[PDB]
């Protein structure tokens, strides 16, 4: 009878929030109840439990150090949950995060994930409210992510940082200052740590990493794709590479004219001229849009950088960077992803924010960057043995990275309120008629100013 954890996929936050316990401790209290508190109790109800099996009293202890004020209360644990500053919030966090930080197929992190706003389901969330989010739960191009995307998570340490310390693996985050958000990463540069924790940087730098795998191809005679790649290999530039990312039927990247309204099809957008091949745009002029407008003017006319690699066919085994040509390619702000690169961006904000992270007078909130992997097959011509760089063991089973696109992605403030905002209304929304001790939401989330 081993694996206590099974034993626990019931305890979720909406579980909790139903239990006649919760519902007399907070029949007997002063205002409503207060919402990041009520995440900080739940979890710990949920870690006392689990703990009896693993011996991970980590949150617990700290929970309880709280209480000065078997252990305590219901009452005496919200009440002092509800008087700890922002950076003992951040640390029953880490402490969360730490715990989940392997096995991200661990139940926990799906128990976990009950109640909050992932950010995989932020922009969903928005426009469908927030069922999912109170609901619950490889040989194709979903296995080609899974093993390709820490090659380019290499070639973006090695290569493109030279090696700036980072990690790699990151567990489950919630967002400490309002319990209702989360995330994880694939990737972060310079960071540093604090015992199990990851200690995030005021110089801290944030990666998506996206392998694609509707742009693979083979250099075969025949294959469409290998044209215009061989002819950016030979001229590495804007022009030549518009022609690569156009060889295919749909195109990641699309030309979106100023005031005019960008499509949906994927996440990477252009006002460049060049990138021109045919039409007209449904105006943008937002009756209803000053919110993705904000957003495209703050960031058209980012720059982001194409790496062109060597190919090791031509270099006996080398993958290295062979060119490094700058583009004008920005993130769209109608796709999905532009909403889990913000929610990334604004909660490692707050981690540094509230861990002495950040000197007085200067900002400290990372730069968020989406990579946009392209691969392409082993043909026989290819050396059994290839490096990353001169002196990293590319894995024998993964495909041979080509090129790779790095996109700064750039996050007006106000943004950021309207949209958390909005999504965080939505979740007290469900919450109100689904729950009768419906927690109250922190005011940095009430919605209008």
């Amino acid at each position: 009878l081993e694996d206590p954890m099974e034993e626990m996929t019931s305890y979720t936050f909406a579980r909790f929030l139903r239990s006649p316990e919760t519902e007399a401790f907070v029949r007997n209290l002063d205002r409503p109840p207060q919402m990041p508190a009520m995440r900080f109790v739940y979890l710990y109800c949920l870690c006392k439990q689990i703990q009896e099996f693993s011996g991970e009293t980590g949150f617990c202890d700290f929970v309880s150090s709280l209480v000065q004020e078997d252990g305590p209360s219901l009452k005496s644990i919200y009440w002092g949950l509800q008087e700890a500053t922002d950076e003992q919030r951040t640390v029953l966090c880490s402490y969360v995060e730490s715990m989940t930080r392997g096995q991200s197929e661990n139940l926990m992190w799906d128990i976990l994930r009950n109640g909050i706003i992932s950010s995989s389901k932020l922009l969903s969330t928005i426009k469908n409210g927030p069922t999912k989010v109170f609901e619950p739960a490889f040989g194709g191009p979903v296995a080609f992510g899974l093993r390709c995307e820490d090659t380019v998570k290499d070639i973006v340490c090695k290569l493109i940082c030279g090696d700036a310390s980072a990690n790699r693996q990151f567990g489950f985050m919630i967002s400490p200052t309002d319990g209702i958000f989360g995330v994880s990463l694939d990737l972060c540069v310079n960071v540093e740590s604090q015992g199990d924790f990851i200690l995030f940087t005021d110089r801290s730098c944030i990666y998506e990493i996206k392998c694609r795998f509707k742009y693979l191809f083979s250099k075969s005679e025949f294959d469409p794709i290998y044209p215009s790649y061989t002819a950016l290999y030979k001229r590495p530039c804007k022009r030549s590479f518009i022609r690569f990312i156009n060889s295919i039927a749909r195109p990641t990247v699309e030309y979106v004219p100023d005031g005019r309204l960008p499509s949906e099809g994927d996440y990477l957008l252009t006002q460049d001229e060049a990138w021109n091949l045919k039409d007209v745009r449904k105006r943008k002029l937002g009756p209803g849009h000053d919110l993705v407008a904000d957003s495209l003017a703050a960031n058209r006319g980012v720059e982001s950088m194409l790496y062109v690699m060597t190919d090791p066919s031509e270099n006996a085994g080398r993958i290295g960077i062979k060119d490094r040509v700058p583009v004008n390619i920005f993130i769209n702000p109608r796709h999905n992803y532009f909403y889990q690169v913000l929610l990334q961006y604004k909660i490692v904000g707050d981690y540094v924010r509230h861990s002495g992270g950040g000197k007085p007078g200067r900002d400290c909130s990372p730069r968020v960057n989406i990579v946009t992997a392209f691969f392409r097959k082993r043909s026989p011509l290819d050396p059994a043995t290839c490096t990353l760089g001169s002196d990293l063991l590319l894995d024998a089973s993964v495909e041979i990275p080509v090129a790779v696109l790095v996109t700064p992605v750039v996050l007006p403030d106000s943004v950021i309120r309207k949209t958390l905002s909005t999504a965080a209304g939505s979740w007290k929304a469900y919450a109100d008629n689904t729950f009768d001790t419906a927690p109250w939401v922190p005011s940095g989330l009430f919605a209008d100013d």
